[PDB]
């Protein structure tokens, strides 16, 4: 126990505390802290955990563990790219571990992977400590930009992207404006007609108010399809994460029935793609109202 | 009276917080902030805790493991009940094993066709504390169709008439403790015997992220026993280890049972279950699907 998010009661325990999920915390046994640093944007920790392999933490929040990252990486990537024909040019906002790069690379149709990550410290420790995730960076198709995805999207050419994937941290910290309407509007402008967005869109158990405004906002902006998907990620709070899938008006996009089917994938397949749009009654009624 | 020292259960990792520990999920714990510890008791089977959480309402704990929070209980009780009951026509006779919180009882009651709900819970203390501290519970013990027995469900199944149940739901605690043999081949054989032809069992069958060795053993055993359908489904439960849990669905030799396409549609309205997510619960991640249908 060295970092302030580590136990005052016993050595070698990390607990994920945050006002974003009050009264609850996922606690993980720590074999060793591998890195602590303060970047320009974030407090950054990597630790070797007993049972989840290596762990990336940003401002006290678990961004990734080796044991379960296939769930988030595969779903956030293949939900959008398997939903459209022949994707060629794709933009990753955040994605500092390079996991999304690794999944995007699986698509042979892809010619260009642009990535805009605000925090070089995250890139640094990701290539050093998680090479099986950060292998993403090695694909000759990748262009890596260190910068705020807000500004990058503003300077993107209108109608230039087949897909945008917003692999962002939580609304507390530098990803704050990535959750807000003007950022969604710049995504829309930068997408071809029938082009798609896939965002990190929180917990239906923990964040329904937030998700309800994101969806209302996306319905004002994207006149194609607007859909919400969820997945299991044990080491995210509540055990689940969700995604906004949105298309700009034009060629029809059916996110629930992928027409572009893709080591072997460890999580994603064509059936769980459609199953992730099958929300629980309490959520479904909100999401589609 | 003094007795044998029992370790601290509360504030083991964060002062004011319960952390859920077990060798069934090594090197991790779900932690919940504690407002008030309502009950601590030792029965003839288990350590029994009830506490008021800060953000998950009341929480039942058995042998240090969370069994239920008020906030997320709708996911397990709706799925483990309607996945089986919505897969067979006009169920009349249903057996619940364990289920001492009475949640399953409640979701079983939503079914008009049902005429008797047999229940066998080994631990009278869990019944008593669930009725005391939890709001829907004592009422959803009062449905005239409920026949509650205190006993080991292994014994109850050996007592049952051959082919006498349309459906059995095993709402059990983990293999460590009194539920051990509900996971084992002989109890499964005895469920298949108690079921009619085309009859259905739904079992609490752990986490695909945590328990794949265990799950492959249950599935392989079920395939040997139940010559109908054998299918594994999963759902989201935040306060269960890894935040998912699963269910073995099996039907015996008889009228075909399609657990994936439920022929039967269905505590106020359902909060969680719906026809679409019935189907979605059988769509497993690739690493699980290989092991489970191989
Ligand atoms: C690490 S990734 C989440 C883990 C699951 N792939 C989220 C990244 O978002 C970055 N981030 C946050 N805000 C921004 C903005 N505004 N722009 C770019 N990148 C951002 C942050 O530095 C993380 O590395
Ligand atoms: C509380 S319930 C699970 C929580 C979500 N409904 C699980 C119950 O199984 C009982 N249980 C455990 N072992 C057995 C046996 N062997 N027989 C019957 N009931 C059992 C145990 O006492 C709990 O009340
Ligand atoms: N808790 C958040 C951290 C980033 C990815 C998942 C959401
Ligand atoms: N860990 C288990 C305890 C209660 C039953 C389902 C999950």
């Amino acid at each position: 126990k060295e970092p302030a998010c580590f136990s005052t009661v016993i050595p070698g325990w990390f607990s994920e505390m945050s006002p974003m999920w009050p009264g609850e915390a996922h606690s993980l046994k720590v074999e060793k802290v591998l890195f602590q640093g303060k970047s320009d944007y974030q407090d950054v920790i990597v630790f070797q955990s007993a049972t989840y392999g290596k762990v990336l933490v940003l401002d006290g929040v678990i961004q990734l563990t080796e044991r379960d990252e296939c769930a988030y990486q595969e779903m956030i990537t293949h939900l959008p790219l398997c939903s459209i024909p022949n994707p060629k040019k794709v933009l990753v906002i955040g994605g500092g571990d390079g996991g999304v790069l690794r999944e995007v690379a699986r698509h042979a149709s892809i010619e260009q992977i642009d990535m805009c990550e605000i925090d070089k410290m995250v890139v640094d420790v990701s290539k050093q400590f998680f090479p099986d995730v950060a292998i993403g960076y090695e694909d000759p198709r990748v262009n890596l930009v260190i910068g705020d995805g807000v500004a990058f999207l503003k300077n993107a050419a209108e109608g230039s992207y087949d897909a945008v994937i917003v692999d962002s941290s939580d609304p507390i910290g530098p990803a704050k404006e990535l959750f807000e309407k003007p950022f969604f509007q710049s995504v829309a402008r930068a997408l071809r007609p029938g082009g798609v967005v896939c965002t990190q869109a929180e917990s239906l158990w923990l964040h329904m108010d937030i998700i309800e405004d994101i969806v209302s906002n996306c319905r004002e902006i994207f006149k194609g399809s607007v859909n919400y998907a969820w997945t299991s990620v044990p080491t995210y709070p509540s055990g689940v994460i969700g995604f906004m899938l949105c298309s700009t008006e034009g060629p029809d996009v059916d996110f629930k029935h992928p027409l572009n089917p893709i080591g072997p994938l460890k999580f994603y397949n064509a059936e769980i793609h459609s199953a992730a749009f099958c929300l629980p009654s309490f959520a479904k009624k909100v999401i589609e109202s």
